[PDB]
C-alpha cells in the first residue's frame, strides 16, 4: 500500500532505530524473526477481551498483607465516590468486588458507568476484591482516602489493530583481516556453546600492518554432526583487540556455508555484549575479518548412601558455586534421580557435553520426563538461571519460560526488566522468551507501556543489541493499539524536546543561563508540544503544561533540569505538580537495575508481613547517558540538612536531623512518625544496599523525606565509575542513642535489621542470579568475576541463621566504630 509505507515510517520515529534496512546483516535472521513473530503477535492480539484491555485493571492476587488489615478498622474500607461536584462516602468489606459496588449505590441511594482513580488513568473494572487493587493497597499504605470518579469507559474501538496480510571435522578458512589503520596479530576461532568452548584453533602470528592474509584452514577437532543448535564461531584478534561472532547452525537450521566479511567490536577499558551474533554497523571505522565455510541436514536404579549424599551437597549449593569434572560427571551418570529436584536442573544441564551429539541427544531424552518439573510450583531464581548466559540449547531455555506462563501480571512487572535483559542471552532473535515478552506486553497495558521504553532505551544505546530488540518493538507496535500507538507517540515527541532542552542548556555552562531556559520551556509550550502526556516512569499520570515558573537548571557539574507540570487531569484531587528531573551523564541504566532489585526486596519483605518503607522512585534511561527521574515531595539531601546548620564545612553535628525532623513535624505525633518512618526506612536501605555492595556512600547522595523516609538516589555514581553501610551518628541520634550506648528505638532499628537481612536470605539463590545477571547486562567494565562473587559472602551463604544475625549486627558495630570518619573521609574528598 501507500499509507503502510509511511505506517512503517512512524514506527521507525517510535523505535528510533529503521528495522527494514538491511545493510548491517548478512541473512535473513532478522527478517525471518519479523515474519515469525506476525503470527504471535496477531495470536494474542485476536484473543484479549477488548474491554480489560483498554481500562487494564492493575490487580494482584496476593494476600493483603498484615500490617495493612491493621491498618482496616473492621472488614469495613471507605472509598469517597465523586459525580459531578457531589461526592459521598460510603462502607466497603475488603471484599466487595467494584461490580457490585454500583448494586450499593444504584439501590444503597435513590432520593452504564465504571470507578475511575481520581487524578489517573486507573480504573477499578473486572471480578477482583477491591482489596485486591494496587491502588487501594497503595491507599491503605500511606493512610489516604480512595477517591473515584464514577465516568464513563473507554471504547475498545480506540484498541482497535490495523489490518494485516558426516564424520568430516568441522573447519574454517580465515582469509584475513584488515584495519583501515594502525606489533604482531593472530586471529582465534574458538566454537562456542553457553560460555562452554568445545574447541579453539590459532592462526600463526602475522606482521601488524593495515592488511593481514593467511589464507589458512583452521581444522577443529569437533566432528560437523557434534556442532549443537546455538553453537558459536567466536572470532577474536589479539597481540585481544577485536571479536566478532557467527551462529555455525542458522535460523532454519543449516549448516553456515560460504564467504562472510564481518566488521568487528572493539574492546575499551565478562559481559552480554561480547556474545552478540550481530557484527558493528560502522564499516569505516571497524576492523573486519574475512573466512569461508564449505563442508545440510541437522540430526533409574539405586544408589549408595555416600554418593546420594555428595550428590545432595552439590544440588544444595548456591548457583555460583564452581562445578568440578567430579561433581559434573557424578551429575551426569545419576541423572535421573538429578531430574527428580527442580534445584539441580541448573546443574545437571551444566553437566552436559554438549559438543557430543549422542549426549545432547539423551538430555533431550532427559527433557521428555520432566514431570516433576512441569507439576512444581513456579521459582523464579531456579526459571532465571536458565536463562542466563550459560544455556544456550532452545529445549532447556524453553522449559525456562514455560515456567514463566503461569506469572499473573502483577509478577510480570517486578522481572520485566531483567526479562528483557535476558534476551542479550538467547542464541537467536526469535526465542520462547522474546515471544513470550510479546504475548504479555499484548496482554497488558501496563506491561506494554514499560516493555516499549525497555526496548526503546536499548535501542538508543546499545548497537550490540539494537537490531534483535528493534525487531520486538515493532512487533509490539502492530499490536498494541492506534489508541496506545498514539499516546506512544504523545510520550516521544515531549521527551525528545526535552532532551534537546536538556543537552542545549548544559552546553552552555549561572546568572544569564536561569534565562534562556525559561526561554526555551516558552517555545515548546505553543504548537509544537501536545497538551499533555502520560509519564513514562508512571503510566497513570497525565502531564500538562509546564508549570515555568518552578523550572531550574541545578548545580551540578553536569547540570539537570528541574522540571515541574500541572497534573493535566481536572478531576485531580489536588494542584500538587508532576516534578521531573532530566538529565545527561549518568548512566541511568544501572539505576534502572539497582532500582527495580529494590522493588523486588520490598516484595520478599511483604511475603513475610514486613515493610521497610523503600522509596523506589521512578527512572527511565531514554539513551546514553540520558534520561529522566521522579522527584520525590518534601525531601533533602542528607549533606544539606548539616550544610544548613554547619555549612559546608564537614564538622558534622550529630543533632541536626532529628532537630530538621522536628522542625518540620506539624506536631509531635505526626514527629514520632517521622521517626517510625525513618527508623524503618534507614534499616530497609541498610540491609538492601549492604547486599548489593553499595552501602559505602557519600552523604549528599542520601536523602529524607520531611516525613521520615530515607532514601539512597544515585547509583550509578558508584557501580558506574567505582564502612558497610551509613548508620550516622545522626542517624541513631534520631534513634534515641549515642556514640555507645542503646534505646528502646535503636534495638528496634536492629530487629528490623535482622528480620529483613534472613528475609532476603530466604531467597539467596534469587537475588544471586538477579545481582549476577545485572552486572553482565548493565554493569560494563564492572564484571572481572571477583565481582559477582561479593553477594555471596554479602548474603553469607552457607552460615546459619544464628552465624548470620550475628555477622549482621557487627556489620553495624563498624558503623558505630568509624563515626564520621568516612563521611568526613568523603567529604575531604574536595
Ligand atoms: C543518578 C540520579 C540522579 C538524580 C536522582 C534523584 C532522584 C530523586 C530525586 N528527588 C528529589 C531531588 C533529587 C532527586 N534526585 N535531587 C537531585 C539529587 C542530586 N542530583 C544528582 O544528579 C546527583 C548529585 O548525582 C540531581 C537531582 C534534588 O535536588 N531533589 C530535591 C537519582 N539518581
Amino acid at each position: 500500500s501507500e499509507e503502510s509505507q509511511a505506517f512503517q515510517r512512524q514506527l521507525t520515529a517510535l523505535i528510533g532505530y529503521d528495522v527494514t534496512d538491511v545493510s548491517n546483516v548478512h541473512d535473513d535472521e532478522l527478517e525471518f524473526t519479523r515474519r515469525g513473530l506476525v503470527t504471535p503477535r496477531m495470536a494474542e492480539v485476536a484473543s484479549r477481551d477488548p474491554k480489560l484491555y483498554a481500562m487494564h485493571p492493575w490487580v494482584t492476587s496476593k494476600p493483603l498483607p498484615e500490617y495493612l488489615w491493621k491498618k482496616i478498622a473492621n472488614n469495613c474500607i471507605f472509598i469517597v465516590i465523586h459525580r459531578s461536584t457531589t461526592s459521598q462516602t460510603i462502607k466497603v468489606s475488603p471484599d466487595d468486588t467494584p461490580g457490585a459496588i454500583l448494586q450499593s449505590f444504584f439501590t444503597k441511594m435513590a432520593k452504564d458507568f465504571v470507578l475511575r482513580v481520581c487524578g489517573r488513568d486507573e480504573y477499578l473494572v473486572g471480578e477482583t476484591p477491591i482489596k485486591n487493587f494496587q491502588w487501594v493497597r497503595h491507599c491503605l499504605k500511606n493512610g489516604e482516602e480512595i477517591h473515584v470518579v464514577l465516568d464513563t469507559p473507554p471504547d475498545p474501538a480506540l484498541d482497535e489493530v490495523r489490518k494485516e496480510e558426516c564424520d568430516r571435522k568441522f573447519r574454517v578458512k580465515i582469509r584475513g583481516i584488515d584495519i583501515p589503520v594502525l606489533l604482531t596479530v593472530f586471529v582465534e576461532a574458538n566454537i562456542q556453546h553457553g560460555q562452554q568452548v568445545l574447541c579453539q584453533r590459532r592462526t600463526s602470528p602475522k606482521p601488524f600492518t593495515e592488511e593481514v592474509l593467511w589464507n589458512v584452514w583452521l581444522e577443529f577437532s569437533i566432528k560437523i554432526k557434534d556442532l549443537p543448535k546455538g553453537a558459536l564461531l567466536n572470532l577474536q584478534i589479539y597481540c585481544l583487540l577485536y571479536y566478532v561472532n557467527l551462529l555455525l547452525i542458522d535460523h532454519r537450521f543449516l549448516l553456515r556455508r560460504g564467504e562472510y566479511v564481518l566488521h568487528m567490536w572493539q574492546i575499551s577499558g565478562f559481559n552480554a555484549d561480547k556474545l552478540t551474533s550481530a557484527t558493528n554497523p560502522d564499516k569505516e571505522n571497524s576492523m573486519s575479518i574475512s573466512i569461508l565455510l564449505d563442508n545440510h541436514p541437522i540430526a533409574r536404579a539405586e544408589m549408595p548412601n555416600q554418593l546420594r549424599k555428595q550428590l545432595e551437597a552439590i544440588i544444595a549449593t548456591d548457583p555460583l558455586n564452581p562445578l568440578t569434572a567430579e561433581d559434573k560427571e557424578l551429575l551426569w551418570h545419576f541423572r535421573y534421580e538429578s531430574l527428580k529436584h527442580p534445584k539441580a536442573y541448573p546443574k545437571l544441564f551444566s553437566s552436559v557435553k554438549w559438543g557430543q551429539q549422542e549426549i545432547v541427544a539423551k538430555t533431550y531424552q532427559l527433557l521428555a520426563r520432566r514431570e516433576v518439573w512441569d507439576q512444581s510450583a513456579l521459582d523464579v531464581g531456579l526459571t532465571m538461571q536458565l536463562l542466563d548466559c550459560n544455556f544456550s540449547d532452545e529445549n532447556v531455555r524453553a522449559i525456562a519460560v514455560q515456567k514463566l506462563e503461569s506469572l499473573e501480571d502483577d509478577d510480570v512487572l517486578h522481572y520485566l526488566l531483567q526479562l528483557v535483559q535476558a534476551v542479550k542471552f538467547e542464541p537467536y532473535h526469535d526465542s520462547a522468551l522474546a515471544r513470550f515478552l510479546l504475548k504479555r506486553g499484548l496482554r497488558n497495558k501496563r506491561i506494554g507501556h514499560f516493555l516499549f521504553w525497555f526496548l526503546r532505551s536499548e535501542i538508543a544505546q546499545s548497537r550490540h543489541y539494537q537490531q534483535r530488540f528493534a525487531v520486538i518493538l515493532e512487533a509490539y507496535l502492530r499490536g498494541c493499539g492506534t489508541a496506545m500507538l498514539h499516546d506512544f507517540t504523545q510520550q516521544v515527541q515531549v521527551i525528545e524536546m526535552l532532551q534537546k532542552v536538556t543537552l542545549d542548556i548544559k552546553s552552555l555552562s549561572s546568572s544569564q543561563v536561569i534565562s534562556q531556559l525559561k526561554q526555551k520551556l516558552e517555545n515548546l509550550q505553543n504548537s509544537q508540544l501536545p497538551e499533555s502526556f502520560r509519564v513514562p516512569y508512571d503510566p497513570g499520570l497525565k502531564a500538562g503544561a509546564l508549570a515555568i515558573e518552578k523550572c531550574k537548571v541545578m548545580a551540578s557539574k553536569k547540570k539537570p533540569l528541574w522540571l515541574e507540570f500541572k497534573c493535566a487531569d481536572p478531576t485531580a484531587l489536588s494542584n500538587e505538580t508532576i516534578g521531573i528531573i532530566f538529565k545527561h551523564g549518568d548512566d541511568l541504566r544501572q539505576d534502572m537495575l539497582i532500582l527495580q532489585i529494590l522493588r523486588i526486596m520490598e516484595s520478599i519483605w511483604e511475603t513475610e508481613s514486613l515493610d521497610l518503607c523503600l522509596l523506589p522512585y521512578g527512572c527511565i534511561s531514554t539513551g546514553d547517558k540520558i534520561g529522566m527521574i521522579e522527584i520525590v515531595k518534601d525531601a533533602t539531601t542528607i549533606a544539606k540538612i548539616q550544610q544548613s546548620t554547619v555549612g559546608n564545612t564537614g564538622a558534622f553535628k550529630d543533632e541536626v536531623l532529628n532537630h530538621w525532623l522536628k522542625e518540620k513535624s506539624p506536631t509531635e505525633e505526626k514527629f514520632q512518625a517521622a521517626v517510625e518512618r525513618f527508623v524503618y526506612s534507614c534499616a530497609g536501605y541498610c540491609v538492601a544496599t549492604f547486599v548489593l555492595g553499595i552501602g559505602d556512600r557519600h552523604n549528599d547522595n542520601i536523602m529524607i523525606t520531611e516525613t521520615g523516609n530515607l532514601f539512597h538516589i544515585d547509583f550509578g555514581h558508584i557501580l558506574g565509575n567505582y564502612v558497610p553501610f551509613v548508620l550516622t551518628p545522626d542517624f541513631l541520634f534520631v534513634m534515641g542513642t549515642s556514640g555507645k550506648k542503646t534505646s528502646p528505638h535503636f534495638q528496634k532499628f536492629q530487629d528490623i535489621c535482622v528480620k529483613a537481612y534472613l528475609a532476603l536470605r530466604h531467597h539467596t539463590n534469587l537475588l544471586i542470579i538477579l545481582f549476577s545477571m545485572m552486572l553482565m547486562t548493565g554493569m560494563p567494565q564492572l564484571t572481572s568475576k571477583e565481582d559477582i562473587e561479593y553477594i555471596r559472602d554479602a548474603l553469607t551463604v552457607g552460615k546459619n541463621e544464628e552465624d548470620a544475625k550475628k555477622y549482621f549486627l557487627d556489620q553495624i558495630e563498624v558503623c558505630r566504630d568509624k563515626g564520621w570518619t568516612v563521611q568526613f573521609n568523603w567529604f575531604l574528598h574536595l
